[PDB]
């Protein structure tokens, strides 16, 4: 009750990461999007979603490559295409072919639509996703990157939706919830969604974002090395 | 006369790094070589070198991917192989080969015996130092790792070892102060040192770097992708 859902304003950023901005949105992290530390997403994800830290560390140490600042970012460098930012995204589109940041309901509509005839989302299902959001990337990006290393924080990234939003040990969903999460970067709260019980690690995502990837019927581009890029300045 | 120079005590974390090292053994960075922040070595790298944030920001950046903590390193953690510690260093061993982190005086002696007949070392010498390093690695170890990405680095360090203890607009070093900088950590104060009193920048270091390069008759391994090694629990 501390923490209330605010849209952003003009001047507060936001990132390609629906876990960031709901975060930032509540106030768990600046409502503004600007001056973030890496402590500061290690709290925000404990108080917001049950996140520990370990990954949390890792993808901010790699989140401050984006940023010119000595040891923070806004939310809106994290849009850097190919540091974190890739190809087949759920909710965004490719850098190449449009917008690269912000949550379109034409490319969300293959998870909103995933799993038909179940109330949750699943592992099964988020590996349909990913196999058809990748298929579209190849069909329709001449530039697409697709590595191991993007593939794997696409499992990671829908192991994370699964985990926030529904159980981080089953890797179930309500399907409103993750809705809700994507298309208003807001915690579910009156539609009865709970902070997990359990803290989600890296033992409890790996295992779910492993069997995603044994549904994602993926292989990479065989003439690409995987690569993180480590300025804005490029 | 506030930054002597100490040698490390057992508790006293170092690097194989000379440039951080020194700062250390001068208390610009923390004398135990531990708790150390991206500005903490921007404000270092400043006060004892005159060198400039971008170049610092990136590689402490980076250099935190080599240590478990949220926000900090230690000098030794950036001893992890294939982050940024590398193979054909100009003082320490490989890693498969031996001892990657501490001053080796047989690894240096190709730099202290390079350009003969001079009082300095140069561009022209450092590239010869670069070919020689490298030659001895693909000589004597069967896993080494030559890619763009390390040998960019060890164009930027021998572009560091010069534009520090020497010219910073030149790329000319007197050979007793890289002599001293190496073997003892130590600014060379009583030597008659001095401080740059240019700024050492990117656009100083990376056009010595460029014709280090040049001068060096390198080419990479066709067969490795370049990679940034993300964390010392693999
Ligand atoms: C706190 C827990 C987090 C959760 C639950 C979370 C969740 C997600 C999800 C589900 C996506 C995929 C969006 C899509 O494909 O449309 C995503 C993307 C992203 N996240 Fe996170 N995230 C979290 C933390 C972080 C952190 C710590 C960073 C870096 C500091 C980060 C940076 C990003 C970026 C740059 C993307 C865009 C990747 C892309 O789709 O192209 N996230 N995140
Ligand atoms: C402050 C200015 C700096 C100078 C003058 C400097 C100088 C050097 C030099 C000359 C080497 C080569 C040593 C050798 O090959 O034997 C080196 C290596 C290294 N430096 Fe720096 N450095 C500086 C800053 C940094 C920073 C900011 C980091 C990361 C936080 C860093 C991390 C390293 C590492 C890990 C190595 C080992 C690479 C290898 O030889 O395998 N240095 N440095
Ligand atoms: C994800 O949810 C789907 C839908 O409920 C699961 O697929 C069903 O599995 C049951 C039991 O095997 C079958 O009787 C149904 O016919 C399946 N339905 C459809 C529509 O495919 C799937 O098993 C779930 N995945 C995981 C990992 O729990
Ligand atoms: C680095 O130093 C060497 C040694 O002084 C330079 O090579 C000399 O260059 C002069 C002028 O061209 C010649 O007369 C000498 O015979 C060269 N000496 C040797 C021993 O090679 C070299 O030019 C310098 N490099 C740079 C970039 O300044
Ligand atoms: C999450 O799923 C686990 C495994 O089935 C179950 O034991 C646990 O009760 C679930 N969590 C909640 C809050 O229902
Ligand atoms: C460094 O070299 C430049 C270019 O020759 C010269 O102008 C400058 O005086 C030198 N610096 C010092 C401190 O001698
Ligand atoms: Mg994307
Ligand atoms: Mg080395």
């Amino acid at each position: 009750s501390q923490h209330p859902w605010k849209a952003p304003g003009p001047n507060d950023l936001r990132s390609p990461c629906p876990g960031l901005n709901t975060l930032a949105n509540h106030g768990f992290l600046p409502r503004n999007g600007r001056n973030i530390t890496i402590p500061m997403i290690v709290q925000a994800g404990f108080d917001g979603y049950n996140v520990q830290p370990d990954i949390l560390i890792l993808a901010a140490k790699v989140g401050l490559l984006t940023s010119p600042e000595p040891d923070t970012f806004t939310l809106d460098d994290l849009k850097l295409h190919g540091t974190i930012e890739h190809d087949a995204s759920l909710s965004r589109e490719d850098f190449a072919l449009g917008d690269n940041l912000h949550f379109n309901e034409a490319i969300f509509n293959t998870l909103a639509n995933s799993n038909p005839g179940s109330d949750v989302y699943n592992i099964t299902s988020a590996g349909q996703v990913l196999k058809d959001r990748l298929a579209d990337s190849l069909a329709r990006n001449p530039n697409v990157t697709n590595t191991g290393k993007e593939f794997t924080i696409r499992t990671l990234e829908s192991a994370f939706y699964l985990s926030v939003m529904g159980n981080a040990t089953t890797g179930e969903a309500p399907k409103n919830f993750v809705q809700i999460f994507f298309r208003e970067e807001r915690l579910p709260i009156e539609e009865g969604w709970k902070r997990s019980t359990t803290p989600i690690t890296s033992d409890t995502l790996n295992p779910i974002a492993g069997q995603i990837s044994e549904a994602s019927n993926w292989k990479p581009n065989p003439d690409q090395c995987p690569w993180i890029v480590l300025s804005p300045n490029l």
